């Protein structure tokens, strides 16, 4: 069953402490990325894959436990076949008027001002987006979404943190 | 003087669109960083740099202006000096137990647990951070820092944003 072999490569690659690190997490993605060409990048880079860590390690224990890992692991999976649905061009990278289509696609229904942003964080000087900045940008705009929703279950549309809580959130990612 | 020769420094660096972009400002620190070998760093690599652009956008060019990058650079130059005088032991590292006082030097005083969250997202195994990491951790810190400051000028010790303003702070970094 795929269950129980996921659960395996998890084992695997997690290894002695069992817990997947930021750098066993940036090996397993770019071996994986290499063998998929029409995914345009220069691959995932340490800082890169430790802000993925740190965004998803919920339980703050500095790596990502078989959930954790599982639930980025099955993001990532969902998100590259959005990233090739909507590269219509075959540039293999995400552009400018394409990011919209890809972000509605994973569930992310931001405004232009957002957008923007958005490009002029993870894009290049052309607009274009690659896989590991596109697959980075989703995993904490993901993260940041549910942050805001767990601190708001009453839905009034606004948060409110302290300095400690503030600099947690914003720096542990 | 010294204030003429560094605008000249910076007109020579950001070129053409007479801004330093997130790749310029990587090439500069990189080349600088080189004729410091008791600096140890994997590099300064340009996601890292973006991210230090970005938190240091504040008129959201998407690049950095004279005064921007002006405050980074000194910024720099204060924490590098701080890096070095902390660095006891000469590892050419930042320690976890070099940290606090580091940190405390540059006029940031966390508690245990902010601490651990750094040495958590920013050193090694070991609980050892290079200059590079060092150096982004506390552009973003002094930027998280100022974000909350500004947004709480009445000194309440709270914060209330909603979900667009809390994702161009969280993403836009
Ligand atoms: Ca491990
Ligand atoms: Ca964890
Ligand atoms: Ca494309
Ligand atoms: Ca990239
Ligand atoms: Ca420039
Ligand atoms: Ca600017
Ligand atoms: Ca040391
Ligand atoms: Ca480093």
């Amino acid at each position: 069953e795929e269950v129980r072999q996921f659960r395996r490569l998890f084992a695997q690659l997690a290894g002695d402490d069992m817990e997947v690190s930021a750098t066993e997490l940036m090996n397993i993605l770019n071996k994986v990325v290499t063998r998929h060409p029409d995914l345009k990048t220069d691959g995932f880079g340490i800082d890169t894959c430790r802000s993925m860590v740190a965004v998803m390690d919920s339980d703050t224990t500095g790596k990502l436990g078989f959930e954790e890992f599982k639930y980025l692991w099955n993001n990532i999976k969902k998100w590259q076949a959005i990233y090739k649905q909507f590269d219509v061009d075959r540039s293999g990278t995400i552009g400018s008027s394409e990011l919209p289509g890809a972000f509605e696609a994973a569930g992310f229904h931001l405004n232009e001002h957002l957008y923007s942003m958005i490009i002029r964080r993870y894009s290049d000087e052309g607009g274009n987006m690659d896989f590991d900045n596109f697959i980075s940008c989703l995993v904490r705009l993901d993260a940041m979404f549910r942050a805001f929703k767990s601190l708001d279950k009453d839905g009034t549309g606004q948060i409110q943190v302290n300095i400690q809580e503030w600099l947690q959130l914003t720096m542990y990612s």
